[PDB]
């Protein structure tokens, strides 16, 4: 009855999956812990299983992972390049079969599970050339006779824990800069997606392996918020870097801020579209559909609220439902779907009651609205209007495909309205006018991590920093100088002369 | 009976003091919260008096902040950096009586208080030119049309609290980079140094009235543990730098952890000095005397451990004992004084309690011990040898000073003694091996943020960024790119092509 | 007869000028050269006298300089800004009468002279902050054991060459930049600016003086062009930076090369302004009036050629013509004036000769075009419309407020009118197209080294580079990362493993 | 009779090799100028043969590689890094035969061919993460709503001369560069090379037309001096990256600077080793030797020159001589040869006039000085004792191994001697002295781009800038920032206010 045992998904083997799988690795693989079963949410059939790590798995795995750093910091930054440099081909190697599990096990349409592989591939390749770079500048001294130096080291053991709905990626991000930074990593990924993490596992293990290098510096312990929380409070992960909802992020930040830890925080999003009334609509309206109901809606930078100038308010949303009738809905395997289903059931009820919210605090539904009679966890991406932009629900993140429409006049208001929430990710305008795009990027434009212009709110690439502000946590991931978080500064001065400090009348020597 | 009104500190009025001054500024002068004196450490005599801010003069001032950031933030950089300047200009006209100030009420020697005021001066000069360089990256976007560039905006209003032993040169650090950032500030400085917290407003204020500025951007509340508080939790605060105690700032950092904001963390240091076989004894032994007994052993900096190789452990340590009894005591504003009082009673109080313990816990006092038998808060510089390297008492900051020695013999296991305790400020190694100085700044070395090699643990300068790691709490001040925690980063994407996206099957226009 | 002997110009002595003045500096003042005698363009009467450098006067002062470099090249960077923020400082007290030197004996306006007086204050200001930041980076060694450092160093001696139509800014810029890298300089500045030459070094000896630091650290040898051959011939003048004539630049170029030496180059310029259809004409005519009059049109950055679209061209030139008419023209230093004389009579007559140029080219002169009816080397502001944007005299750059006005259709064919002379330094357009914005910022658009919109030609300030391509020289001075053409960078391996290479089979010790 | 018509040599097929191969590449293959034979320099045999560049060849590649730019410029870099990594690869597939025909064309061992290839291999991983990250800062303008950025684009053609010692690897560090800049690329390697630079481009060509781009992207032109020169002069080459002798590099230079072109030049060496009286000796002699006698003397960064100090000078001599003597010498592929044959015949007579010259100067040759009689072009390692530091020979750089050994006392002395001489590329010391090693890689020591502390004159990896300075030229090629010479910098000011100047008395609009 599971899918690995049919014929039809003999493919998973070639991941080196089975009927019941490891989901503990620190050189050796076990898992002492409770047993789970992930499902496919296109048809709630069960795919297959996990064994995740007990307490005793986690404390073994911290061990060995910390045994294993004494061996890979000493390794020359470009030499761990290297390493990465080979996992990155490693994935390009699975990169078909690895994209058909991240749709099985996660859900998302099959160009974007290979697409979040490719992701990982390229910030290994990026990260290759970045392991020859890291350091810090070499500055004049004020004193005679001394150098002064800024270094960077690894922190140590970089803990990972990540979402469901970039199984893969986020945890690639955070891998390869941490890797070629010196440090080890433990990877806590969802327990939703546990498949994805032992079959990534299994990959960068054989790499490591080759290499004769502790498979332990890319340690692995799949479980759940029990070893999500004791990741939180052991202070021998010195960087934990946590994705995932706001309110669970809170809490870790505070943990490791009651020890003194570090901590990169990536989390929930509220982000919205402004368009003006000078926009190119047929840039628009796609761009508004793909950002609003890419990923069944589930991503981090997902289109949530989309202000629209009162002179152009009915003719974009009129276009904007011509275009959500044409959206094709099916399994995510199926060629050319664009979308399938939302990664729970539990995601369904929250679906439905914000729609239900959304009709009672005096919004229309203009399109979708209710679940589609299918199997598995499929909901109509759908379009509100009508509402406040202050209401209640609007200012709400609910990780489904709803997006939440406004009238606005002027650009003072609608920039304070874009900045009025909690959450601080991604943002977007679309307009050609040369002075609003420039305070938009300004002082008193959007507050958040990410800042677009005629793009939606998911353009972003791994040449930059990527992150939010606010209740979004404040980490960055991948570009830019992200890597300085983790490693750990110093200001080292050097006196190579042979000066003496002044007596200042005291007889020395 | 105040020193204020006596003709010996006539040069009080110099810096626009009276006998009960106001601790409250935002444009105007005020303050209806309790009147609190403060006394000279040096005779036990009280100085002057200043009216310290109520919850409502809190209120209003940082409302008057936040709405002159409104007028500040849209003053381009570089002429931002031209105000710094004027501050760094007034600060040079005034630096003999703010130096004086310093000596007067915190308690250090006069060239440290004078000292003190230069590194405001020149951090002011440094920030000028930096006014004019920051910002980040435009990249290469791997989209055809597209630009991709790292945005930095000021975060708003960095609340500044800062502690008694450097009660200039710290607000002065996280001013003038705040300041160019396009930041207002809002102080509150360690109660028993109110006088130095308001003649330096003073200053700044005439700067900032000259220039027909509002006064509200380098804003002034004078308080204790309510108005740190206050700070800790009010989301208006959108960066807190808070230097003090380790146990203080812990609170501190969980207080705006559990609000989303940023913090900047600078605490305690426990720094050691570690001398080995091969080290210019002296060179040695004045570096160790003026780091563990300057300013009475009252620096975040200052050397409170001192590991000594087996082989001149003895020789040192009698070095070091001969050395200390050529201190010179007195009055700290008396030329050839090296050694002033504690600053508090309580401080001293402190010391004994510490030497009890230490004694308690196996060590001996080779050298002092005691209290002086004079006026003012004098105590013995004193050294302690005999305890093990993981005693408790030398494993706990105690801000006085008491100079711990041990022997080593190894370089591995005297690194591991640096880095085993819970701060990580400072440390400084004493040797001519060329190995063992680049292992000293590698990952298997100093864990410390400031990392010296034959300059002590007080050795660092404008250019570098200032701060620790671990218990320190993690925040930088001053150089190398410690301005961008006082900004917020956005990665910005610019879509400037006509060029549609794909329709993906979906029929558009 | 001269103007510094009569009382009406008494102010010439508070900058310590004389009848007859030493025009040789490197300690001592000097002179057994040829005497010259500058004048004053607005009158044509003569100023004072200056002393030149004999050959043997140019060689003692090399030696000396190179002497004092020993000294010069120890002190640590920050303290050599402390040496350039006091030269700031000096040249603050001294600006109204230095900027009216400037508009006295070379012919700019008041506010211009004044104004360039005040950037070299202000570079000065930003190389205090460079000081302590000038290096590179401390990269990752891939062998074990083994630090790999990017190091800067000064060159030794800076030669610069400077032109009369900036006899102080150009110098400044150099000057402070070189100094704060450890470089000693020699300054020649054009005959013409003697006395300019002669007051800045008067200033800024006296602060080395000051400093105790010798005085041949800023060299100065007044000459014509046999004093600056010999600087470009001499291999004791490590980087010879040259501002002047392409014609000359050429030469000085060649000849550096010739021996190996390193030179910046910063040569002619023939800048053109684009007007799109949808520019703001509000803005196109007073920036092109003010980029095309300023200084007498005698700017490197001078706007030379005016481009506009064929829907816009006739009302755009009409509109510049009834501006043209308003122009105060007077005395330099009278406050009302925008316009003063041309630098010299022989520039006067070579204003003629491209007038008649023109016409005999096929060109309309529709305003100006004749000499002005007065005393001094005035000349009315001049517009041709009609020539082909590939006339010889539009290719030419000629030293004259000479406006050549192009009619255009399309983006792609007036990008390459703007690219298709032999200089290569200021361009700017003028638009609202967000799209043809970045293609003229991106690699099919200007190719010169100020690329601006919405600003004209002269739109330049100290935080970036200056300079240009092509006939323009490739130089860059003042901001971004110039400062590393007056250094040398040495890749630096520092191998402190006690590890020996592999033998290779052979047997050693 | 041809090496490649013989059965043994089967493999040189594999590299798409016959018996006459077209010489020039721009998109097509072809060679209309003379036909050369190239010859293994170990046994004087024919190889193959290749077709040279007519004028003819050279100006239709020219003109074709320009026209490929025009595309090649239009792809974002990152995407550009793609193509540089699939370069990489494709260089993997081949790196065993690639570095086995180095070693037979060129003559250096096995180990340093297939070295060579995967320092091209490396190069070209590592530019892939640069594509990401080429780019200017975003600088705060001084003024109110402008923005002021520093752009980076491709300077165009980049014609690229290498020589015969490195025939793989420069041309691939200019190339990786050039390529992720958007310049396109013309290749003339060394005449007696031709077939590697054939095999090279085969190899390239295959990426490009795989990825459907024009393969004039990366031109070949195979020649002598009349190509050579004609790139020098040609206004359409942007600019040219010239490695070979320092003679014809000064006239490279000369005829790009008469043409206001850009040129990187890398030029001789005459490199010097100082081991002081500290020195590791067991490091000090198999350094000393490998750097000296590695690819027979024919480095650009080989060691010429040691310096000893006078108390271990007999010592070092004399274990050094023992040491030469067990050099392996034979064929360059034979796996167990450290020394192979110099590249020609002329090579040979050089190196005989070298010693007989440095006899007749009063050197002593204490180790080798003879032909080898043996078929090749083998000469003995020679070691000569005796001359002064500053004899004529000593000063020449011989392209042979020659090692010239000098004795001195003090530092002071020695380090004027290293930077004595013309040249400027490479140095190294060999001491434990701190201070020591800080002088020497401050201002007044060492004067070359590349300068090592224990370790040889040949220590450089990608990661750092390549190159020297004085007569070797200036260039850069590599790591840091050495990218910025195949790019032109562009100083940005966008003015996006509503803002109109100033009217300064003048009525507009």
């Amino acid at each position: 009855t599971l899918l690995i045992n049919q014929p039809q998904y003999a493919w998973l083997k070639e991941l080196g999956l089975r009927e019941e799988n490891e989901g503990v690795y620190n050189g050796s693989w076990g898992g002492r812990g409770e047993v789970i079963t992930t499902y496919c949410p296109a048809n709630n059939e069960p795919i297959a299983r996990v064994r995740q790590a007990s307490v005793a798995d986690y404390e073994e795995t911290v061990k060995k992972a910390r045994e294993a750093w004494k061996i890979w910091a000493d390794i020359p930054a470009p030499k761990r390049g290297e390493i990465v440099r080979q996992i990155g081909d490693a994935l390009r190697e699975k990169i078909q079969v690895l994209g058909s599990l991240v749709s099985l096990e996660m859900g998302k349409i099959l160009v974007e599970g290979v697409g979040e592989v490719q992701e990982y591939v390229d910030i290994c390749d990026y990260a290759v050339g970045l392991s020859r770079m890291i350091g810090g500048p070499i500055l004049p001294s004020e004193r005679s006779g001394h150098a002064l130096i800024e270094q960077w080291n690894p922190v140590g053991l970089v803990g990972i824990i990540t979402a469901f709905n970039f199984p893969v990626a986020v945890y690639g991000w955070n891998n390869a800069i941490a890797m070629i930074c010196g440090n080890v990593c433990l990877w806590k990924g969802a327990p939703t997606t546990s498949l994805i993490s032992v079959a990534v596992t299994k990959i960068i293990a054989k790499v490591l392996e080759d290499n004769k290098l502790p498979g332990a510096i890319c340690s692995l312990t799949c479980g759940g918020a029990d070893i999500g929380t004791a990741m939180a409070k052991d202070e021998r992960v010195n960087l934990l870097s946590f994705t995932g909802s706001t309110q669970v992020g809170k809490q870790v930040g505070l943990m490791v801020q009651e020890r003194f830890g570090r901590s990169l925080l990536e989390l929930g999003g509220n982000n919205a579209i402004i368009a003006f009334e000078d926009a190119d609509l047929s840039l628009v309206v796609p761009s508004a559909l793909f950002a609003a109901v890419g990923t069944a809606g589930q991503r981090c930078t997902t289109a949530r609220r989309l202000f629209i100038h009162e002179s152009i308010h009915d003719e974009v949303v009129n276009r904007l439902k011509k275009a959500y009738a044409q959206i094709r809905v099916g399994n995510p395997w199926d060629p050319n779907v664009l979308y399938g289903p939302l990664h729970t059931k539990q995601a369904v009820s929250m679906f439905l009651g914000a729609v239900e919210e959304a009709k009672k605090e005096g919004g229309t539904v203009v399109y979708g609205g209710k679940v589609m009679d299918r199997p598995g966890n499929y909901v109509e991406p759908t379009i509100v209007t009508g509402l406040g932009h202050d209401a209640s629900i609007a200012h709400t993140e609910t990780f489904a495909p709803i997006l939440y429409v406004f009238k606005f006049k002027n650009e003072e208001e609608v920039f304070a309205w874009n900045n009025e929430v909690k959450q601080g990710l991604s943002s977007s305008i679309f307009t050609k006018d040369l002075g609003r795009i420039f305070r938009w990027l300004g002082p008193k434009g959007s507050d958040c991590g990410i800042v677009n212009v005629n793009i939606p709110t998911s353009g972003a690439e791994i040449g930059g920093a990527f992150g939010g502000e606010k209740h979004t946590g404040g980490g960055r991931e991948s570009g830019s100088d992200a890597w300085k978080q983790y490693m750990r500064r110093s200001t080292c001065t050097i006196n190579y002369s042979k000066d003496l400090p002044l007596a200042q009348g005291i007889k020395f020597q």
